């Protein structure tokens, strides 16, 4: 397992444009496009994204594109962010790759507000941080991607995405 392998089967992959958990217009591999509630402002930025007139259908080759750089963006808006960069600088591989699917779901500046948890990941207080992350809106609205992330950061492990 990996995190492209972890987050396809998160965020799972669409070819048309849909809206995600929030309402959001979202595409591919969770690809927000904008928070817009405009289905034109979406189509808008989806043709700029692309680089093509898309009709708000791309295909496979496209989806994986845009999953590739913004897997890429997580990573380095982690690397440049003074408050995450020493955490997955502390994490053993595993948890890392649990740092970016979060950091990919809801933006650095939103994972950089868990202040408690992430003390407590870099001092490797598993059980304890893991307690303290259910303790959020996250883990309230999507409580299973929630757990199978928190699992990963209590154990180290890839186990709660074997299966699926
Ligand atoms: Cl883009
Ligand atoms: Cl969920």
């Amino acid at each position: 397992m990996n995190i492209f392998e972890m987050l396809r089967i998160d965020e799972g992959l669409r070819l048309k444009i849909y809206k995600d958990t929030e309402g959001y217009y979202t595409i591919g591999i969770g690809h927000l496009l904008t928070k817009s509630p405009s289905l034109n402002a979406a189509k808008s930025e989806l043709d700029k994204a692309i680089g093509r007139n898309t009709n708000g259908v791309i295909t496979k080759d496209e989806a994986e594109k845009l999953f590739n750089q913004d897997v890429d963006a997580a990573v380095r808006g982690i690397l440049r962010n003074a408050k995450l960069k020493p955490v997955y600088d502390s994490l053993d591989a595993v948890r890392r790759a649990a740092l970016i699917n979060m950091v990919f779901q809801m933006g650095e500046t939103g994972v950089a507000g868990f202040t408690n948890s992430l003390r407590m990941l870099q001092q490797k207080r598993w059980d304890e941080a893991a307690v303290n992350l259910a303790k959020s809106r996250w883990y309230n609205q999507t409580p299973n991607r929630a757990k199978r992330v928190i699992t990963v950061f209590r154990t180290g492990t890839w186990d709660a995405y074997k299966n699926l």
